Order: structure tokens, then C-alpha cells, then sequence
């Protein structure tokens, strides 16, 4: 059929719901709790909620006990992502029996670890791309890690199950998809793909809905959710 899932987004840093722009350090914008969040998009109809500790992918400390209450919380499926990088931190991430996870700096640092995770977990892990041009970027962003199709022609014969692709340009700029590089992705995988940041409106959902028979299965959205652009009563409506 023709339905996009969706997946609102609660970020925590210093123990609040942010959003940033590019993903910056010291960009954020503060919405609250994270609990009163993901309690909110769940009320609301929400299947999947994205659950990020930005702290653990900035390298300053965590979020971990405050992760664990939220997805305790939740009834529905939950993507967890943020400072994956070992095995502790992965032991900690899937006890929260969270759907899935994402890596997104192991993929660049330590591609034999995520490989090892892929064998041994399947479909629990999907692979985090956050791009700018074709470069993928980590450490929260904050350096450079390889070469797009390298990586996904790398992971894809590894085979990750999915991947999350982000384009660092549109992240919480409300600029609207990357609909290009999403169907560039597409044609270099038969995994689901999940689409990550810009998006602002309606039609900007309808349009990612649209490379649905492409291979793109979701959408996470953040910014535009907590800045009210629609309901996500009104979003679920639109991607069904
Ligand atoms: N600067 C940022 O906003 C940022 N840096 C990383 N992340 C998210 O954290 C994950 C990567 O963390 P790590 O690099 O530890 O795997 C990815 O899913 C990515 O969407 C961010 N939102």
C-alpha cells in the first residue's frame, strides 16, 4: 500500500526535549520534558517514536536512566539512537526492548563492530547515514567518516537491515526533504529507508509518501511537530 510511517522525535540533552539546526552543538531549542513529550505524540496516535540521547552522541555524559523511563512509558515502537558504540552501550539500549536501534559514528569508526552487531542482532539494528553532499559525518556530527556509496555498498553486502539517512543541511532547518538524495539511496539499496529532518509542512510528508514504491518506509519528523506547523493527528491523516 501506500502508507509512510511516521516517527516523531524527542532529542535529550541536559535532560530536556531539544531541537537543534545542522545538528549543532549549542544550537538547541528546548521543548520541555522528555517524558510529557513521547507521552503527547503516543496520546496523539503515534506507532513509532525516534528517541535520541544527544548528550551520549556528543560525548558529554547521558541520558541513560531518563531514556529507560521514557521507553518504559511507551506502548508503541520505539527507535532508540545516540553514543552506540560498544557493547555496554548497546547491551543498555536494547534492554530497554526498544524496536530497534540506530548506529550512526560505529558505522565510521568501528565498521567490524557493526558488522558483528548486525550478525548477531538482524533486524534490531539499523545503520544511521547523516550527509552532507555524499560525506558522511559523525561524532555528533562534527567530522568527516566516508564516502556514501562506499559505505552503503559495504553495510548493504554486511546486510544491515535498514538505514536512517539524514541530510545535515535540511536537520531542523525546516527546509523542507532531500528528496533526491532519499531516491539516490533508494537506488543503492533494497533495505527500507527512513528519512530524517526538514520537514516542514503537509505536503512535505506527501511528497516523502510519495517514494514509498522507491523503498522509503518512514519518516521521522522533530522540528516541525514542536513547533506546531501541523498536529500529528493531521500528519497521521495525511500519511495514510
Ligand atoms: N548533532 C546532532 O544533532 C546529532 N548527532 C547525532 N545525532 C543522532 O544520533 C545518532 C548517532 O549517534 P552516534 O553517532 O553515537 O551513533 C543518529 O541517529 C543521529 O540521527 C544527532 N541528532
Amino acid at each position: 500500500m501506500s502508507k509512510l510511517e511516521l516517527l516523531p522525535a524527542v532529542d535529550v540533552r541536559d535532560g530536556q526535549a531539544v531541537r537543534l539546526v545542522h545538528g549543532e552543538s549549542g544550537t538547541e531549542t528546548s521543548y520541555g520534558s522528555p517524558l510529557e513529550a513521547a507521552l503527547a505524540w503516543q496520546r496523539s496516535g503515534a506507532e513509532w517514536l525516534h528517541l535520541v540521547d544527544l548528550d551520549a552522541a556528543f560525548g558529554t555524559g547521558d541520558n541513560r536512566a531518563l531514556i529507560a523511563e521514557v521507553a518504559q512509558a511507551m506502548d508503541i515502537k520505539v527507535e532508540l539512537s545516540g553514543g552506540i558504540r560498544d557493547d555496554d552501550t548497546l547491551a543498555a539500549a536494547l534492554a530497554t526492548g526498544c524496536t530497534r536501534v540506530n548506529l550512526g559514528t560505529a558505522a565510521l569508526e568501528t565498521p567490524e563492530w557493526v558488522a558483528k552487531v548486525i550478525a548477531e542482532h538482524g533486524d534490531k539494528i539499523a545503520v544511521g547515514l547523516d550527509v552532507r553532499g555524499t560525506t558522511l559525518r559523525g561524532r555528533g556530527w562534527t567530522r568527516d567518516g566516508g564516502d556514501l556509496y562506499e559505505t552503503l555498498d559495504r553495510l548493504n553486502k554486511e546486510g544491515c537491515a535498514r538505514y536512517v539517512v539524514t541530510d545535515i543541511a535540511k536537520d531542523g532547518t525546516l527546509q523542507g526533504p532531500n528528496l533526491e538524495l532519499l531516491k539516490n539511496v533508494c537506488a543503492a539499496t533494497d533495505r527500507p529507508v527512513v528519512a530524517s529532518g526538514g520537514v516542514s509542512s503537509l505536503d512535505d510528508l506527501r511528497a516523502i509518501a510519495g517514494l514509498v514504491p522507491a523503498g522509503v518506509e518512514g519518516a521521522i519528523v522533530g522540528k516541525a511537530l514542536y513547533a506546531k506547523a501541523f498536529t500529528l493527528e493531521e500528519a497521521l491523516e495525511a500519511t495514510s
